[PDB]
Order: C-alpha cells, then structure tokens, then sequence
RNA sequence: CUGACUGGGGCCUGUAGAGCACUGAUAGGGCUAGGGGGCCCACCAGCCUACCAAACCCUGUCAAACUCCGAAGGGUCCCAG
C-alpha cells in the first residue's frame, strides 16, 4: 500500500494534472491518503509526483 | 458508473532530429559535350588556356512549400482502476 500526502498547491498547474488528485481523492492540502498499490492508481501519483509525498506503509 | 485522469493492448501520423535516394540550391579538385581567345588556318584539323562551363568521379554543405529515414508525444478503440 501507498501512503500520499499532498505537500505543494496545484493552483498554476495544468488541468490534468488537478484531474490526478481528483482521481486520487486529495483535495486539500497536506492531506492523507493510504492507496493500494496498483499500476492504475501509481500511474496518476506518478503524474503528480512533484506535488506530493510518497510512502510505503 | 457510464466522467476527467490513469494502466495494459492494437491501430493511425510525417513534426523535432537527421539525411541527400528525389526536386531545387551549393564549395574545392579531377575528367571533359559545348564556349572566349589562341600556333592558326579555310585546302582539312589538332593544339594551346593560371578565362567559363553539361554530364560523370572524389571530397564538402543547405531547404516552410525537399525526403531513402524518423522519434518523444498525440489521436482513437477495447478491457481495468
Ligand atoms: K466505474
Ligand atoms: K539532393
Ligand atoms: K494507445
Ligand atoms: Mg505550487
Ligand atoms: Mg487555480
Ligand atoms: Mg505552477
Ligand atoms: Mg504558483
Ligand atoms: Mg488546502
Ligand atoms: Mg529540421
Ligand atoms: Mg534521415
Ligand atoms: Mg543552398
Ligand atoms: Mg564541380
Ligand atoms: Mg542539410
Ligand atoms: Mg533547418
Ligand atoms: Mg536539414
Ligand atoms: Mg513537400
Ligand atoms: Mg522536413
Ligand atoms: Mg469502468
């Protein structure tokens, strides 16, 4: 399992990729999320990946 | 439950780059259809050129409207989140 917790603002960034944390369910900053690990799901936190942080719990 | 976004799979494309096979452009040399003069000689032709220049050969380049090539990506469909 994935441990995703938003750290930096998406106000400036594209449009899909504040789709990505919509289909990742973080919405607000500094949020947890705990996400299995599936290639699906670790597509989009790749995608995003300079705005968060990534742990493996 | 079909959505944005994402994962896998197939198909579509001619840009970036690159290249010279086509079309054009283009540097140096070699070889020479044909040019300027020329030893001339019109009875008849070769030859001379540190002056041009067709093709050809070697070396060396350029291209939005060049392409023997060709990505990253993008588009679309199916299944899955
Ligand atoms: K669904
Ligand atoms: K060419
Ligand atoms: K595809
Ligand atoms: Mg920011
Ligand atoms: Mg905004
Ligand atoms: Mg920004
Ligand atoms: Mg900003
Ligand atoms: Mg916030
Ligand atoms: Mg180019
Ligand atoms: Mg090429
Ligand atoms: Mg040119
Ligand atoms: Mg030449
Ligand atoms: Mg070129
Ligand atoms: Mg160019
Ligand atoms: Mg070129
Ligand atoms: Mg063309
Ligand atoms: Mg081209
Ligand atoms: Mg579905």
């Amino acid at each position: 399992r994935l441990k995703v917790k938003l750290v930096k603002s998406p106000i400036g960034y594209p449009k899909d990729q504040k789709a990505a944390l919509k289909a990742l369910g973080l919405r607000r900053l500094q949020q947890e999320r705990v996400l299995e690990d599936t290639p699906a799901i670790r597509g989009n936190v790749e995608k995003v990946a300079h705005l968060v942080r990534v742990e493996v719990v």
